[PDB]
């Protein structure tokens, strides 16, 4: 098995989309047995949150939609998940922060954006945008959660 766990400041926007899309990928693939998903945010500010709703809405013009709550990453997480996926450069700072305070740092942190085939590196916060910026998160993930995958196989 592989496990993938995507993470953005907030855990309502960026990364309830990247995962959403990543797992909606893997079960077209029929290989979703084989991948354990999740996401999480730096901050625990929206913890128990479903995401919101201008990326609930961005998820279902896709047909796409989850059942996801907000949670904040745990030491644990740096223990057991192959990869850990950001979607920025504070957020990729503040991981490897706090993955230096953990005794085993099983996960590679990486920049969702790193596997972008247009080399667009960060996927920025669109909280404060509107649908359309909503939509160009959405593009940036399933390219890159496209290409992840692709490289994998």
């Amino acid at each position: 098995s592989k496990s993938v766990l995507f993470v953005c400041l907030g855990n309502i926007c960026r990364s309830p989309i990247a995962e959403a899309v990543f797992r909606k990928l893997v079960t077209d693939e029929k290989v979703s047995d084989n991948w354990a998903i999740d996401s999480s945010a730096v901050s625990d500010w929206n913890v128990g949150r479903p995401p919101d709703p201008r990326a609930v809405s961005c998820l279902r013009n896709h047909g796409i939609s989850t059942a996801h709550k907000a949670r904040q990453i745990t030491k644990e997480d740096f223990a057991t998940f192959d990869y850990i996926l950001c979607m920025d450069e504070s957020n990729l700072r503040d991981l490897n922060r706090k993955s230096n305070q953990v005794k085993n740092c099983k996960a590679k942190i990486e920049l969702l954006g790193s596997y972008d085939p247009q080399k667009q590196l960060i996927i920025e916060d669109p909280y404060y945008g509107n649908d359309s910026d909503f939509e160009v998160v959405y593009q940036q993930c399933l390219r890159c959660c496209k290409a992840f995958l692709e490289k994998t196989y």
